[PDB]
């Protein structure tokens, strides 16, 4: 037959878009029954065109979504459950790597909010020769990561042990989150009831405290832990895995380390970017929304797709490793087997609102608000009492949700 579909994307950049329009004629040429039609939003518009397109019934078939705006439009019930099940169900749901679906369950625990493609991730990278030469091992735990902060940390020559964001944003909610989960505690239950006021929420904000004494002084955002660790006034920071291509750019490949953030357990912070498929199509558009879903999935394509941003974007799909675009490329080859071991670190992806198989998506509430970024904020750069402003911030939360 014949039907066209719109795949929404959030690549404004030339390069990517033709990355895009290659696939998008490779897919027509094996399936010349399937148009499909770019539509290419930014991310800073990317909400308020879903939300426009939505009411007046013009939403596009095919979208890509980070996980955490994908439970945006799940709890709007704008994504057809089933399709993406059905996709998921035709890839393999254990052609992913492990720990990749969870995050993108939906709050029931019983579908997925869309097919993951790929997903970045958020540590505590450090210069391997700096480490080495002073005798420090690789951090195992929180002590022995802020034991090392404290050895490299020399305020007199304006060098400080470990850049840690401390700004209000959605970073600094991002790297405490790794050592709130790795601590054992979450801003949801098993429930879905917002709790933030635990011994193990406090401990790992106070432990966030501690390490903040090793940083540098005032409000870090995201420029400042990335010139710290790039121009060597910090050995540590805490940083994505977008740290990959300026170090491949302006620093050494080989020098770049990583540890997680263990205590409790190992946490890690992804975002996971998948293709979603949306309700309110007619069943021709949905069966080839799932077609190219399942097809962007293949190996070269799926490959093609994460290669947009070496390094950066990790493939969470087992069969891009095998591809030659990836095995060949000059910054998964210059890392070694850096890229492998993020890649094995998988398993360990831990964000807030994502209790076991459910993932509540409450907590886009919790983020938007800033709260849990505003609480840290005022815990390290404001000196604040702990323990009131982790109370103040939950009865923030529950108000903010409870209204
Ligand atoms: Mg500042
Ligand atoms: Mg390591
Ligand atoms: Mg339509």
């Amino acid at each position: 037959s014949s039907v066209t579909i719109e795949f929404m994307h959030s690549s404004v950049e030339q390069e990517r878009q033709a990355v895009i329009t290659k696939l998008i004629e490779k897919f027509e040429k094996e399936n010349p029954s399937i148009t499909v039609k770019q539509v290419p939003v930014e991310e800073d518009a990317y909400n308020t065109k879903v939300i426009t397109l939505a009411r007046t019934g013009a939403l596009p078939e095919v979208i890509e979504v980070s996980h955490d705006y994908a439970k945006v439009m799940d709890k709007e019930q704008l994504l057809d459950r089933d399709a993406i099940g059905e996709a998921i169900k035709a890839v393999g749901e254990k052609t992913f790597y492990d720990g990749i679906l969870r995050v993108v369950r939906t709050e029931d625990g019983t579908a997925w909010t869309g097919v993951p493609i790929s997903a970045w991730l958020s540590g505590v990278w450090y210069h391997k020769d700096v480490l080495a030469a002073a005798g420090i091992k690789e951090p195992h735990n929180w002590q022995q990561l802020l034991k090392a902060s404290q050895m490299l940390n020399d305020p007199a020559k304006k060098h400080y042990g470990i850049a840690l964001p401390t700004a209000e944003s959605v970073m600094t909610e991002q790297a405490f989150s790794q050592f709130a989960l790795s601590g054992g505690a979450n801003v949801f239950d098993a429930q879905g009831n917002i709790q933030i006021d635990t011994p193990e929420m406090l401990n790992a904000l106070a432990f966030y405290k501690e390490l903040a004494k090793n940083t540098m002084p005032g409000s870090n955002d995201v420029m400042e832990i990335k010139d710290a660790f790039m121009n060597g006034s910090a050995p540590m920071a805490v940083y994505s895995t977008y740290i990959l291509p300026a170090v491949f750019k302006e620093g050494d490949p080989a020098n770049l380390g990583f540890v997680v953030p263990t205590e409790k357990s190992s946490a890690v912070y992804g975002m996971v970017t998948s293709l979603t498929i949306t309700t309110g199509q007619t069943e021709e558009e949905t069966k080839a929304a799932e077609k190219f879903v399942t097809w962007m999935e293949q190996a070269q394509n799926a490959s093609d797709w994460v290669m947009m941003s070496p390094g950066a974007a990790l493939p969470v799909n087992k069969l891009v490793v095998d591809t030659e675009s990836w095995k060949n490329n000059e910054v998964i080859k210059a890392f070694g087997q850096l890229p492998y071991e993020l890649i094995a670190q998988f398993p360990n992806v831990q964000v807030f609102g994502a209790v076991g198989d459910k993932n509540f998506t409450r907590m886009g509430d919790v983020t938007g608000s800033g709260i849990i970024s505003s609480m840290v904020h005022n815990v390290t750069v404001g000196q604040q009492d702990l323990n009131t402003t982790l109370s103040n911030s939950q009865k923030r939360l529950t108000d903010l949700v409870s209204q």
